[PDB]
C-alpha cells in the first residue's frame, strides 16, 4: 500500500455532512481514510461508496475486528462488499479469528491489518503483555500490515522488530493522545491523525502542518 | 433485566427480508435479540428501530466493543441512539476502555456487558489467560452484566464465581459451537443461540425445542 504523505485520516466525524466536507479539505494532503465504527454507525454503509464516488481514497475500515471467525467472516464480507479496500482486525481474540478475516481479505483482493498493542494507557493491562506474541503471530499468518502505537515508540519499535522492514506499519495516537509524528515515522510508513485535523478549526492547515514538520521523512 | 425463556435469540442473518421472517417466528418464545455486525452492516443500523417497531424485543447490540476510551464512547453514543437496550464491550482492552462504554450507558440509561472470555478455540490463546482478571476488573468497575463461553463450563462457572449471583451473566456457544444449553444455564442466566435456530427449517420448532429441554430450568 503506497500512502500519500505517510498520513492516514482517522475519519470520526459522526455527522456525514462534517465528515465528507472535513475530507473535502483535506483531500490535496491524504489519499488514504480510515472510517470507523463512529461514522459508520452514524450514517450507515453507503457511507464508504460516498467517500469513493467523491474523493477516490483508499478506505480502511476500522471496525477492530474481534469476534468468533465465523461472526469475523460475516463482518468482513459485508465490509468489503461496501467497497472497503482494507479492514483492520484485532489480534487479541487469537489466530482462528484472524485467519477468517484473512480468507475473505484473499478472497475479495483486500487486505487486513492487524492491531497489536493499542495506544491507549489500558492497553498496558492486557494487551502489551501479548504484544509480541500478536505481532509473531500475525508473521505465521503471513500477515503484511500492522497496527501499533504511536504513543510508545519503544513498543512500536519492537513491534518493527518483529514485522521486519518489507511488513507495513501504520500507527494511531500522534497529536491528540500525545504522539510525535516524526518519531513515528523512525518505525512505522504511515501514521494515523483523527482529532489533530478533524478538529481543527482549519482542517487543512492542521494536515498541511503535519506534513510539514515530516517533510524530510517523505 | 427479565430474559423471556432465558433464550436469547442471535440474529447473524444478513438479510432483512429473512431476519426479520426468523424474528417473527420465533417472537412467542423470545422478548430479547442480539443483534451484532453481521445484520447492522448489511442493513443499516435503522434494522434496530424495525426489530422494535414489529417486536415486542429488547435489543442486545453485541458490537464488541474495542477501541479506545474516546472511541467507545462514540460507538455507544450511535448504538443508543440507535434504540439499543444493551451493548456488549470487551474487556481486553482494559479499564479505561470499559468505563467509557459504563458513561454512556449510564448517562442514557442503557446497560453494558462485558465480555470476558469468548467461546472459539483462539480464545485460548490471550483471551482465556486474561479472563479472570478482565471480570475481576468488571465487578471493581461496577459492571452488573457479562458474557462468558457456553464450550467451557469450568470457565463459565469460575466466571459466575468473580461476579457473584447478583450479576447477570448471558452465555453464547449453545447450540452449532457445541455448548449445551441445560449445562450453560446452570450458571448463566440466559443462553444465546444463533445458527441452531436462524438456519433450522422451522426456526419456532427449533427454539420451542430448545425451551422444551430447559423447562425445569424456567
Ligand atoms: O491503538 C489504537 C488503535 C486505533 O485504531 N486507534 C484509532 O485511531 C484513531 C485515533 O484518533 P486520534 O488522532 O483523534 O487520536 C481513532 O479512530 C482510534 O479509534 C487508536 O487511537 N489507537
Ligand atoms: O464468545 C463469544 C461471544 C459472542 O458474542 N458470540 C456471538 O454469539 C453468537 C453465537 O451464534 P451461534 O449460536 O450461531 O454460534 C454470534 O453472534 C457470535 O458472534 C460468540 O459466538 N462467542
Amino acid at each position: 500500500m503506497d500512502v500519500m504523505n505517510r498520513l492516514i485520516l482517522a475519519m470520526d466525524l459522526m455527522n456525514r455532512d462534517d465528515a465528507l466536507r472535513v475530507t473535502g479539505e483535506v483531500r490535496e494532503y491524504i489519499d488514504t481514510v480510515k472510517i470507523g465504527y463512529p461514522l459508520v454507525l452514524s450514517e450507515g454503509m453507503d457511507i464508504i461508496a460516498e467517500f469513493r464516488k467523491r474523493f477516490g481514497c483508499r478506505i480502511i475500515a476500522d471496525f477492530k475486528v474481534a469476534d468468533i471467525p465465523e461472526t469475523n467472516e460475516k463482518i468482513c464480507r459485508a465490509t468489503f462488499k461496501a467497497g472497503a479496500d482494507a479492514i483492520i482486525v484485532h489480534g487479541f481474540p487469537g489466530a482462528d479469528s484472524v485467519r477468517a478475516c484473512l480468507n475473505v481479505a484473499e478472497e475479495m483482493g483486500r487486505e487486513v491489518f492487524l492491531l497489536t498493542e493499542m495506544s491507549h494507557p489500558g492497553a498496558e493491562m492486557f494487551i502489551q503483555g501479548a504484544a509480541d506474541e500478536i505481532a509473531r503471530m500475525g508473521v505465521d499468518l503471513g500477515v503484511k500490515n500492522y497496527v501499533g502505537p504511536s504513543v510508545r515508540p519503544e513498543r512500536l519499535s519492537r513491534l518493527r522488530e518483529i514485522i521486519g522492514q518489507d511488513s507495513f506499519l501504520i500507527s494511531p495516537g500522534a497529536g491528540a493522545q500525545g504522539g510525535d509524528p516524526g518519531e513515528t515515522l523512525r518505525f512505522a510508513d504511515a501514521i494515523i491523525v483523527g482529532r489533530s485535523i478533524y478538529l481543527a478549526d482549519n482542517p487543512a492547515a492542521a494536515a498541511a502542518g503535519i506534513i510539514e514538520s515530516i517533510k524530510d521523512l517523505l
